[PDB]
DNA sequence: GACCTCCCT
DNA sequence: AGGGAGGTC
């Protein structure tokens, strides 16, 4: 049932600091920026090690072992730990195998979020959950030094089990270089782009709130004046008596509950009554003033006035980012109301400028790669207007016969194609049939025979394979595939379909914020990059180093990688996010 | 805490 | 196609 060996460590010795070691710095919290380091375990070729951190990084060597490049380390997560040491001044380096790294790559379905987890995929489970030993939620605690001290050595002798079978299974998947050469190093500049931050204009947000808050004072009266009675309009039951009882408004959809009430029914029902365009207009305000002020103003740090998001580097099915707390990949910019949110993000430093570059239809791009159809690939050497150019080739028109409704539909069609296109998807986006629905996809595909070979390829290597794989080799398992359920067999096609397009262009940026990271550093250029929105990067720089930036920014992402059609880059910068355009 | 619309690329 | 993050039992 029991104990495992090792040394409950008062002081640091030198046998602690061999030149290759798995190593845990457990910060328990979730948000780690600032976060307290509850304890550390080392184990390597002489034991099994536990240190109290209070002792461990007020030690010089020690200190010294984890800043030293040539002394290699094992963990799971570095980046958690790596921020959590830079909040304390402390640089970590030298780690050449992140395990949390190594899962995600072979199989990111399996959703690997702690050491046990990735152990189980190797038949190790000598080592508990991290939910376990700590708890869930409210009942969420650090343990006695005893239960600790034992569950990091575990980790760590966990880690240092693992590394090699891990290594050998990214290998025979040709995933070593994905690891070490993109991801690993990629980590590290997340870490730096984390701990630095992205100012934020406090007082600016503030007045958007108050000028919100009026806005829906108003339109939340008159919404009651004609209701012609006060309710709660944020709820579900509520809402949907006044509109579908008391209003006698026709009901178009209904959810799981009840009646649906979302925008798209909405929009549908506003010529019936007065009512239903102010609820809209609440709600949007009302996203606004809960998600992108209240939200983002209880995550700025009162101290330097600043974001400190976390990218989940671990999580999607694609090789794409995720971002938390605050979540930075989606600000809003469609709408002008909600784009000025983005006046609130500002350079960190005065007579500074914000730069952003962005890949011109990268995913469009990649697929023309990948299908290598030859009208596709000629549209993009041509760097013609995509959306146009499918519109004239559908409907068979010359350019001067695209009307704005062609250009519309043949947009929703190439964002479909991407996404694995269904005749119903398709129907529901453009609000029209699922027959011509179809009618269009057959006509795209007339058009685009490579893009059609493709689809029809690679969903047969899906099935032949059991996974499809992306440009740089990451990898997703697609089991459903086979099932007999029309639905689920449906979607797995889709994202055979769709996962070598958009992981591919994952790939891409991704080995651009590396070059781009090696290039900034050889310039001696102050630049820093502070966030990635899938595909455009977002930099602060001084305003001296913008005229330097537009050459060398879109230069090092288009020349990221090379494919059978040019990467375009559009690029802005400005006082404030939002300028940046 | 666990099941059930709207913002982005 | 991927994500993140108020009413209600």
């Amino acid at each position: 049932t029991a104990k495992m060996a090792f040394t409950l460590a008062d002081r640091v010795t030198e046998e602690m600091l061999a030149d290759k070691a798995a190593l845990v710095v457990e910060v328990v919290e979730e948000n780690y920026h600032d976060a307290p380091i509850v304890g550390i375990a080392v184990v390597n070729e002489h034991g099994r090690f536990f240190l109290r951190p209070e002792t461990a990084l007020a030690d010089p060597q020690f200190v010294a072992w984890l800043g030293d490049e040539t002394k290699k380390k094992s963990m799971f997560d570095s980046k958690r730990a790596a921020v959590a040491l830079k909040w304390k001044g402390i640089e970590l380096c030298g780690v050449s195998f992140d395990l949390l790294l190594a899962a995600y790559l072979l199989d990111p379905a399996q959703g690997v979020d702690d050491v046990a987890a990735a152990a189980k995929m190797k038949q190790y489970e000598a080592v508990r959950p991290d939910e376990a030993v700590y708890g869930k939620g409210a009942k969420r605690a650090v343990p006695d030094e005893p239960v600790l001290a034992e569950h990091l050595v575990r980790k760590a002798a966990a880690i240092w089990a693992l590394e090699r079978p891990f290594l050998d299974e990214l290998r025979r998947n040709e995933q070593d270089r994905l690891l070490v050469e993109l991801e690993q190093p990629l980590s590290s500049i997340l870490a730096e782009m984390e701990f630095a931050g992205v100012k934020v204009d406090t007082k600016r947000l503030e007045q958007m709130g108050e000028e919100l808050a009026e806005q829906l004072r108003t339109v939340e009266q008159r919404i009651y004046e004609l209701a012609g009675q006060e309710f709660n309009i944020n709820s579900p039951k509520q809402l949907g008596v006044i509109l579908f009882e008391k209003l006698q408004l026709p009901v178009l959809k209904k959810s799981k509950t009840g009646y649906s009430t979302s925008a798209d029914v909405l929009e549908k029902l506003a010529p019936y009554h007065e009512i239903v365009e102010n609820i809209l207009h609440y709600r949007q305000l009302g996203k606004l003033q809960s998600t992108y002020i209240e939200g983002l103003l209880k995550v700025v740090r009162p101290d330097t006035k600043k974001v400190h998001t976390i990218f989940n580097q671990a999580l999607t099915q694609t090789g794409r980012l995720s971002s938390t707390e605050p979540n930075l990949q989606n600000i809003p910019i469609r709408l002008e109301e909600g784009r000025k949110i983005r006046q609130a993000f500002v350079p960190s430093e005065s007579d500074w400028l914000i730069f952003a570059a962005d890949y011109s239809q990268i995913e469009l791009r990649v697929l023309a790669h990948i299908a290598e159809d030859d009208n596709l690939m000629e549209a993009f050497r041509r760097d013609l207007d995509i959306h146009t150019k499918t519109a004239m080739d559908i409907f068979q028109v010359s350019e001067d016969e695209v009307t704005p409704n062609m250009r519309r539909q043949a947009k929703a069609v190439n964002f479909g194609i991407v996404y694995g296109i269904s005749d119903y998807g398709l129907a529901q986006n453009l609000n029209i049939s699922r027959k011509e629905a179809a009618e269009f996809i057959e006509r795209y595909f007339e058009s685009f025979p490579g893009v059609k070979r493709y689809m029809e390829n690679i969903v047969q290597e899906a099935k032949q394979k059991g996974y499809v794989t992306t440009l740089l080799h990451r990898r997703r398992y697609l089991p459903d595939i086979t099932s007999r359920n029309f639905n689920v067999r449906s979607f797995a096609e889709r994202m055979a379909m769709n996962t070598p397009i958009q992981g591919s262009a994952a790939d891409i940026i991704k080995k651009a914020m590396i070059d781009l990271n090696a290039r900034l550093k050889e310039e001696r250029l102050q630049a820093r990059l502070l966030l990635q929105v899938h595909d455009e990067l977002i930099l602060e720089a001084p305003k001296e180093e913008m005229e330097r930036l537009c050459r060398l920014v879109p230069e090092v992402m288009e020349q990221a990688v090379t494919l059978r059609v040019p990467l375009k880059v559009d690029y802005h910068y400005g006082s404030t996010w939002y300028d940046a355009k």
